[PDB]
């Protein structure tokens, strides 16, 4: 798998439909914490226990808790030279009547924040809420999502479940729904919204370019992507950390895809 930049950059120069597949590296960049691999925990859990229906339906005060923290610690979060690379690239190829997409599996919006508008959050988002009554999603960005829920959320080994009564954890505001709000985000065990999976794979199929970024192309979620993409012969470039498709750019996205996408 070729190292050649200027090699891509001929490819990049000619491409008028290029997917974006943002993986979480390009989060860890800006500092956001995973609750995933070795070392992530939040208390004595990491996402794999709480990140699921039983979890969230066994113990839903303590499910908000973990996302509860998880929202307000964006607030001393900024998108990376990655996200912001992504984003202007967008922008600039926009004006030329040329596409950019960015498909990710990261739920903290940073993609947004940089300034992407063609977005598929395949695990949706911390910012948004679905009622598990009537299934409506809603923008939600209040600090804190609910009252009971100030102050909570601390992720220091020993502290205690806040206990919230499952009525003063965020409700449904459609009127006559008042239902439990459950976070819009795909849990572990859950199916991806079908409706994104189909706009995933009409862009797939027309890009003429495809970028993996932060994440490797061999492992889910871009092993459900890349290879289809590469069985077609288009050229599929990888940006991430690991030491070994067309290409393969190894270092810290907020390093190589300033350059890659000038
Ligand atoms: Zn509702």
């Amino acid at each position: 798998p070729s190292s050649s930049m200027a090699d891509f950059r001929k490819f990049f120069a000619k491409a008028k439909h290029i997917v974006i597949i943002s993986g979480a590296g390009v989060s860890a960049e800006s500092g956001v914490p995973t609750f995933r691999g070795a070392g992530g925990y939040w208390r004595k859990w990491q996402a794999q226990d709480l990140a699921t229906p039983l979890a969230f339906a066994h113990n839903p005060s303590r499910v908000w808790e973990f996302y509860h923290y998880r929202r307000e610690v964006m607030g001393s979060k900024e998108p990376n030279a990655g996200h912001r690379a992504i984003a202007e690239c967008e922008t600039r190829l926009g004006k030329q009547g040329r596409r950019v997409v960015v498909i990710t599996q990261n739920i903290d919006e940073l993609h947004r924040k940089a300034g992407t508008k063609n977005l598929l959050e395949i695990h949706g988002s911390l910012f948004k809420t679905r009622c598990t009554s009537c299934g409506v999603v809603a923008e939600n960005y209040k600090s804190p999502i609910c009252p009971a829920l100030s102050g909570k959320g601390a992720p220091e080994p020993g502290t205690q479940d806040a206990s919230i009564p499952v009525e003063k954890l965020p409700r449904c505001e459609e009127a006559g729904c008042g239902g439990l709000l459950r976070p819009h985000v795909v849990w572990f065990g859950e199916n991806l919204d079908p409706a994104i999976l189909e706009e995933v794979d009409r862009e797939l199929a027309h890009c003429d370019l495809c970028l993996v970024v932060g994440t490797s192309s061999v492992v889910y979620p871009a092993a459900m992507f890349a290879p289809q993409v590469a069985a077609r012969g288009v050229p599929v470039a990888e940006f991430n950390t690991e030491t070994t498709f067309r290409f393969h750019f190894q270092g810290p996205c907020g390093t190589t895809l300033p350059e890659a996408l000038a």
